[PDB]
């Protein structure tokens, strides 16, 4: 290939037909993702990440005089900052499941539209609802999908978008990207040891006596993780949280405990009691 | 780390400190690039690609009631489609294509108010690098062309004194969006290697071949670029196969063929490949 299209030294390591190879790898992964996640009703587009997908969508929506703005609920902090204060038309960004409280929101507004951040529903026990009702969603592949780092999908419900709009996103998907995320995802999706879902279900937890004191989970049931109101923590507490593999969100005053059980989706695994044990243990050494 | 933050299986392969490690690799590469490419006047942000950079910029500019519009000249075709409807109120900011990939034409680096976001794909890490970094307010450069670093990584460079902390903080927060470590490691490995040199120092002056295989060729590309672009007739399947076989590129939308050179150096010495291109062009039109 012309030296001006791709460094010759890069061609040696990534292939002298690099662009076609990445297009073919995208094609392969798109077909695997469509079958395992059952995404036949969607056109899928690869983008780097959830926030990249959102900004591409914002631009394409604005080219049709439609603005993309935040729904009135909690969103991933970086997303609520990037789209704070965002002509006539309006499509809300919907956080399906909050990473901080586990709250769950409705997948469309009052007029059937909505771009869903599916980070904590894609490839979980909530995947079927996401895919039954969403017009658009955006999902990373490094969380519950357990595929790769630095790759996400934008999924457009096919009957809902014009060929024009899908064309433009397909043309944008051609923007120079690494082959490595694609090859990792493909290696994982074709692996005998990989399974598509985190099937952990955690129901409401109330351990009303951990050092005398009360914890009461606030997260939706059947998520793979569990979020509890806490006081503002000492550093000692924060060291235990971190060491335990849980997560402190100061801005919501929650800690999140999470499970990880892989399966094919046909069977959920109740891990309620394990989170309970794990909460008491964290607050007690 | 929390299984909800990053797959445990992915942690096993990339590390349980993945996000911090990627941030640290970015920090290292930003210092390496600033030194080798003399970017002390700029704040650098990593993004996937030129178009991702342009889409983020377009959002951040909108949040301050500024439009990002195409300047009136030819752009990379995907870019002219992506921004085809955007616009002109003086305050708007043009996207400028420093060096066109199709003709090698060069455009001026600023608005008549000193402004503009420059697509530097064919100037970054070439003989026009010093002009780019002397003049641009903002540029966007890929790292897989003349920089020869990696695939899947580009930089947005904001002239530091031109932008508010607030806007830079937004872009820094965007650069944190989940990305692969592999483009960063490749770039860092290249930029610190003995093998690698930072610039394509090939210089091609104007080339004119009178009547070679039935026709005359006269180059249209600005001089001192590493590549050379020539008007051509709508080509035959046969002609197009020879172009591709040769490692040249046919652009039907402009009726040009591009011939390119590739000579690596540290920038202290340019290498004139004028005579090579002319010889190569006669040869392409003879099957050899």
């Amino acid at each position: 290939m012309d030296a001006s299209s791709l460094s010759p030294q890069l061609q040696q390591v990534h292939g002298d037909r690099f662009y076609k190879r990445v297009n073919m790898l995208k094609d392969e992964l798109r077909e695997e993702l469509t079958r395992v996640y059952r995404l036949h009703d969607y056109d899928l587009f690869f983008v780097q990440s959830v926030r990249v997908g959102l900004v591409i969508l914002s631009h394409l929506f604005y080219k049709q005089e439609t603005s993309l703005c935040l729904a009135k609920h909690a969103h991933y902090k970086p997303i609520s900052e990037l789209f704070n204060s965002s002509v006539p038309g309006s499509v809300p960004i919907i956080t399906h499941v909050s990473p901080y409280t586990g709250e769950v929101n409705s997948l469309q507004d009052c007029k059937g539209k909505g771009v869903v951040d599916a980070s904590h529903s894609f490839a979980t026990n909530r995947h079927a609802e996401l895919i039954a009702e969403s017009s658009v969603f955006v999902a990373p592949l490094h969380k519950h999908a357990s595929l790769t780092v630095g790759l996400a999908i934008v999924a457009l419900r096919s009957e809902h978008f014009s060929t024009l709009m899908r064309s433009e996103l397909r043309l944008f998907e051609e923007s120079t990207s690494s082959d490595k995320p694609l090859e990792e995802a493909l290696d994982n999706v074709r692996s005998h040891s990989w399974q598509p879902f985190n099937v952990a279900q955690v129901r409401p937890v109330e351990i009303k006596d951990a050092a005398g004191m009360d914890f009461c989970s606030i997260s939706a049931p059947d998520l793979p993780f569990c979020c509890f109101p806490v006081p503002t923590l000492s550093a000692t507490r924060q060291q235990q949280v971190k060491k335990a593999g849980a997560t402190y969100f100061p801005h919501t005053n929650t800690v999140r405990l999470s499970c990880w059980v892989r399966g094919d989706g046909s069977q959920r695994v109740d891990m309620t009691k394990q989170v309970e044990q794990d909460l008491i243990a964290l607050w007690e050494g």
